[PDB]
């Protein structure tokens, strides 16, 4: 139907938008901690405290096969890479760090990206 391609192309809009959004709260990882899921060759113990792993590659995998519907699940995305990080590691450590700055700085991104989705209505 003609309304179902409609919606298709909204969703395939919200897709452009978040891909800029995405490119966007990765440059303040400058160090490229949260690039990659957290290995589990490396530490074996991960899923005993984490139950919801996220990074940016898996975001991005997930973002060009359309599956993000709304900001608000890109969002639970990117809240998981930080909070899963600044629970299993401690305030001391150059990982917990990299995550406030990533929040902080994240969080002006975002703020524009919820006015411009608003805005434009993609969702």
């Amino acid at each position: 139907s003609m309304e179902q391609v409609a919606m298709e192309l909204r969703l395939t809009e919200l897709t452009r938008l978040l891909r800029s959004v995405l490119d966007q709260l990765q440059d303040k990882d400058p160090a490229r901690i949260f690039a990659q899921p957290v290995s589990l060759k490396e530490v074996p113990d991960y899923l005993d405290h984490i139950k919801h792993p996220m990074d940016f590659a898996t975001m991005r995998k997930r973002l060009e096969a359309q599956g993000y519907k709304n900001l608000h699940e890109f969002e639970e995305d990117f809240d998981l890479i930080i909070d899963n990080c600044m629970k299993y590691n401690a305030r001391d450590t150059v990982f917990y760090r990299a995550a406030v700055r990533l929040r902080d700085q994240g969080g002006v991104v975002l703020r524009q990206a919820r006015r411009e989705v608003d805005s434009i209505g993609l969702e």
